[PDB]
């Protein structure tokens, strides 16, 4: 069974990769944009394809006698100009026969979640469900990954400055929602299915306790308004506006959101965010 | 306040401006493509502006000055070609300073959705949400009135074909979604909430039953397969696989969806598919001198 992971050496594709090549799963390929910044450590170990996400000839081409294409969405704002990238998917997908699809898609994608990409998450979700073809839809809470390089300028600031009100926010690590997806990956009796990989959720007040005793410093909940939020954040254009918008979906009480399908998929436990800044 | 009602010389526009006229809603405007498409007795009754959805400047042109706008979706497909339409109704109406938008939405719109417009409307809802305008969802059940003049085809045959398994669609007529969206309009206190228009849900062997007894001829429910359904009805070209997977998802349950919104909003019962279709007595195919 010939497996395809598209944005391969992004962050999530990264940790994907290097467990795949680990637990040595056969007939393992990904897709790069340039062929020539693959990590030298993959080479040989996996199959390269050269695969441009805005390039639907080039994805027709990657996924010929491919079987499942497990696909992570690009960060590219706003949603309109990401939505391509799934219909490339889907075309692709189709043409070149792909019978499994595995889309990795965020959990902030309600009909009335205001995060800035919500409308790209539900509009995929519907694609491939008009497509025809199979797929495993994987719904992933909030990296807590990006806390770690935050820490430097938390500490300075003394103060967790997110604009998500009283809201309770689920976190999860990369490793982990990839240790998710490489069960998926191997089980084909799972699937099919719709799966939310939750690790643990924190009110901003137990967020900044945790980050306190991880830094050793003193971190009070202290949030800033929408505005000033996206505004000392709008780098690039636009981005402000968009990450103030995740939180404000938090405030909404819209993240906090749970399931136990790790541990069913894993067998284990989800990394909280204590061992994780600790490691 | 200042109403704009687009698409107002569509099917439902056409309800909906007649009914704003009978209301007499003041300060009413409607946005169209084809002016020369307007019934002359609108003239005098609500102000005409010209508008084509996909042109952003033509969008934020007619916004100008509007309080509310109630955008009625277009017929345009796939849903990638259907997009721009809402980024330019959000666009144009931050530029053009419109407070409120009501959009009519079909309910075909699950994550898990099979028909091929629930990109689109899923889409929608969420660009309406990440765009901090205030704005009121409704939601519309399947229109009954195509069920009219497809009788006589239906009669032909002696049976309905929908490939919708045995599942159960909800149904309504557009004069009921056109008066539970005047309801809306007339009455601010039930704005920013999302709605379901819905009249009621008929299995395919209840609506071939009541389309025998009004017709008056045997048709008995014989789903024909998706393909074959999809190619009979291909025209244009791409519609036919969309009209299917519209019935697919009722196969699938999807679209017995039901809510009190229509009697709490106009206070009366939606009209029934048998009712609707006694409005008038159905043209026979052979001559009763
Ligand atoms: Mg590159
Ligand atoms: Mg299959």
């Amino acid at each position: 069974m010939n497996i395809m992971l598209t944005g391969a050496t992004g962050h999530l594709g990264t940790h994907i990769t290097n467990q795949a090549i680990a637990n040595h799963i056969d007939h393992f390929h990904i897709g790069v944009r340039n062929v020539e910044k693959v990590p030298d450590d993959w080479r040989g170990k996996v199959s390269v394809r050269q695969l441009d996400y805005f390039n639907q000839e080039s994805m027709v081409e990657a996924f010929k006698g491919m079987d499942t294409v497990v696909f992570i969405p690009s960060i590219i704002h706003p949603s309109f100009k990401r939505i391509p990238e799934v219909e490339n998917l889907v075309y692709a997908a189709k043409q070149s026969g792909v019978a499994h699809i595995i889309f990795i898609g965020y959990y902030a994608d309600q009909h009335n979640n205001p995060f800035h990409m919500s409308p790209y998450f539900g509009y995929a979700s519907r694609l491939l469900s008009t497509s025809g073809i199979d797929y495993t839809y994987v719904r992933m809470a909030m990296y807590m990954d990006p806390l770690k390089p935050y820490l430097p300028e938390l500490m300075n600031m003394h103060k967790l400055i997110y604009p998500a009100g009283d809201g309770r926010i689920n976190y999860i690590t990369r490793n982990d929602i990839a240790r998710g997806v490489i069960a998926i990956i191997k089980n084909p009796d799972t699937w099919g299915k719709r799966y939310l990989l939750s690790g643990y959720s924190y009110d901003m007040k137990e967020l900044a306790a945790i980050l306190s005793e991880a830094s050793g410093t003193e971190i009070k909940y202290e949030p800033v308004s929408l505005e000033t939020f996206a505004e000392m954040y709008d780098e690039p254009k636009g981005f402000g506006a968009l990450l103030a918008s995740m939180y404000h979906a938090g405030a909404r009480g819209l993240l906090d959101q749970e399931s136990n399908d790790f541990k069913q998929l894993v067998n284990d436990q989800p990394q909280t965010l204590q061992s994780f800044l600790q490691e």
